[PDB]
């Protein structure tokens, strides 16, 4: 298994419904409304970000900034930030 | 590639399920019920409007009127309206 | 576009979930239970009323009566009543 | 072309899957099961009714009453009712 | 058209999803599971009961008692009960 | 419109949450618990009573008796009681 | 025109594709696989049964048993059973 | 922003709980009990009056009467009375 | 119809959402999670128990003790207890 | 008519789509993928097992173990197990 | 990330339920009732305002007026006003 | 109506908040804490006692004992005690 | 190479199965059923219409009106309509 | 049935909303936030702990100390402490 | 279980409504208003301080400061101060 | 029957829709998106893993790590881990 | 083997049903409707584009543009874009 | 009986319709379109590869390569790869 996938799964397991709505709002400029309507967990949003080359194992800045905006520093400890 | 098709794809990417239902309702007089039942995205509706000569690169006032009724002025910005 | 459909869309845009519930209740004698279960917005109800000849541009007394029972005189203003 | 055939085509254009299933159910006594299993549109049903002399330009009562049972008075306006 | 088929259509029109589920549950001993998984409306169930000689214009007792178990006396008034 | 449905809607418009709870309690022997759990307004209860033949335009003593137990004589005035 | 042939034709007109597959399965021990592969309607199967002396105007027991296994009692009324 | 909405908001911000109960009592004949039970601020009552065409930017007599009955002349200075 | 099926239907009619959740919890050892996630009413649970030979007209002890654990003795009176 | 064929037909009439997929999965080591792709009912799978001498009137162990894996003990009562 | 989106998120995180209700009341003339019924946070209202071209990164007058009506000058310091 | 339910409603209408608290305390050994927390009126407690077979038209000694501990002899006169 | 044959080929290239079915239905009075059952593309129908002198480079009205009935105005632009 | 499951049901029956909140708080390190947001009763938490191998009929120490921290010794008597 | 979570639970047990209000007031600069409006016990505040990395088993200074400002030295004895 | 197939079936019967979606997310790097879109149960995913030599009776490490990531230790007891 | 064909197969393996629908829509001006109806996977579309000289090993700008419009940059990395 | 032909038959028996389509796509450069259109099973493709000297008992690199591109390592075990 990729450690990147396990890290994404662990991050997704620590996010609630309100946090998911906030993350969807903060991703409005990168993911279209039609695609955003189908997102029911952090895994789907991470998949769309992976497809758009906005999120990679070596490209994690956007995820860190999303987590900082949500004020989840405990989750940022997982990304080692 | 035709910029007209790219514009139509972009417009269809910004629309949700309720907006698609509203668009289907407002087109009841131009498209039959049998043809309207098969539409699952804005692309199918735009293609049918193209076939019936209701929508061309020089014929866009029906699309602008529909987008105005949907109260989506950001989407009218893409059509330069 | 037909002004009749624009008017119906505008009327449906001003109605809430409870108002839709009382609209469905007051139409129990004209629309069957099987068809009434599939209605999620006023657009579907208006389309069924159009299909059964209960609602036409020259046939609006049923709609005016339903809006009167809902005690929505601002909505009757749109129909000029 | 025959305006009878054009009228039949126009009627078949304004029908959905559910209406087709109900029309098939209400014609069980006149068409066999083997022939009814091949009907995928109103056109095939109309052709089979034509073959059995149930539907002619001078013989439209069965079509009229089938449309009445489906509560499609707008469709009956095409048949002058 | 037969008044029997019209009566069956009228009865099937006044039923919702839940009543259809109960009707399927209460007919488990006469219809196999493979045939019951293909019923999406009261019309299919009525046709299946017709094939097995369980429902005729002169043989309606199973229909009346199924309607009684669902506590639909208004529906029984259609069957004159 | 049926004046019966208008009367039922008017009666339901004058009832509060506690009165709805008392009505649900007093109807425990006629409506099952599963069906009683889904009632959020007097309209649902009245429709269920209509289905079970407990309430018709010529069948109103159950409604009058229930309103009498609620000590709502102003509401009995609407039913002419 | 033989009444037996007309009866066979009428029976075959009331059987669908699935029933034909079940009938072919139930006839595996009497008709070989190579011959069964060419059967596209009940008429071919009836002809093959006629050749093997399993089906005669005075010998209708196998057909009755096949119809009873398919649970088509309405079709058994045609064979007078 | 409508000056009417701002005026309504300013009026509502100067009314307390007892004043709200008195206003609800004085509005008993115009708003039903079921709707009155959901009013938790002057804004909900004002919106309900707006729906019933009892209160408009050009129709403010009822609001002045309500404020005079509450003996709030300071609030009447806002409506210029 | 079988009195056993009617009895099961009557028992399932007097159950609410919470009791269904408790019944699902107390049957974890006999039904898998995949099959339990598809149960939306007591009828589906009863059918699943029927398939596994856990509930027959001569085999009712599991149902009796499941009802006992929910403290529904009135329901046990239907099962003669 | 073979009692074995009638038993196989009765078993097949009690199996749904999901059960058919599970049975196909459990038969992967005996029937090839190309042959498994054409199976649309339990009858085809039973015939394929019949050809490979895995299923006979005197050889019913594999069918019993398949039914036990699906946890259909009611169906095992048909095989007398 | 757009600084505009981060500013909107920070504004929304400083508004309570009562402030949300007041903001919904003050936005009655621009957003329909059906759409207003689905707003559960400031983010949804901001999204609807963004769709309508009433709120843009270069168009912040309406938001300033809304904040001034709510008397949140501390929040107006975020918009630099 | 059952006179039993009318009697229970009348008894519940004569009780105050403190009396309800004492009734809930005295029923600690028969109703669980989870179920006791949801009781807001005597009707819910009476229904729970009815379900557990603690209270029937022929089983009223528990109710009489509870009313005697509350020192409400006027309420015991309604139960004829 | 004839521009008439090239035009017919270009028209036949922009048609799907459904439009071919409607074209066959609307030509029932000019082509027999025996000849229509052998048409698998628009080219066969065009050839048959050519043989019966219904379609020539100077005789296009039937093709024009057939394309009109299918609501293909873009296709009529090829025929210069 | 398992007396383990019966014991778990009995323990969950004697818990209130506040105790469930404390139980959720004290299990933060073993269950993720996403999974804890879906727990509405002690049964959900117990099943979740069962999945992670934290609670078995031979593994009851975590439950014992969770009950101890809530100061429920009467509940510990059920687990025989 | 973690001694840290047990300590937090013990601290939250010895607090009343007024102390919770003071704790909410003194944490205004670290938690938003929307998040603070949803705190009904010290557990929620502790959880949110945990998320923002303000409180860890190795980071307890802010908790000590909050307890000191409330003049609860007995509570500081639990934190070993 | 292979014990490996029975073990896979038993594992698949204990996984819900959410667990299946997490398993699909964790298998993104090994199974392509086109193939992943057709997976509707654990059996299909297990078949795809078997085809790619990622899962064998002697090769069960990937399945163990998948189950450990889902935190199903009870399911890991089935694989003897 | 041609690396071009392996690359095309790999690209087609990463595409879903919706992405195929958008690809077919964006190719409306180069491939006819009759040829587009027969495409069930990206392989057929790529073969048609190869046939019309729209796609060659030295001619890949159309493919790169189509992948860019689909917003699949990971799929552009395979084509080295 | 040649072991090479037995191996080819066994390989062809484990392939499905989609896998055959991908095999036909990957062999576009070696087999013409006219010869590829007549292939309905892997046996025909293998025979054509045998004729063109692309596949011999000592020449199996093309077959191994094709099976590797199909990601069928279990089928590569049959060829000992």
């Amino acid at each position: 298994m990729d450690p990147f996938l396990v890290l994404l799964h662990s991050v997704s397991s620590s996010l609630s419904s309100s946090e998911l709505t906030e993350l969807k709002f903060l991703c409005l400029g990168r993911v279209g409304k039609r695609k955003l309507e189908r997102v029911q967990s952090g895994l789907d949003l991470f998949s769309m970000l992976l497809e758009q080359n906005d999120l990679e194992p070596g490209h994690t800045e956007l995820l860190r900034e999303l987590l900082a905006s949500l004020r989840r520093h405990d989750l940022l400890r997982r990304v080692d930030d």
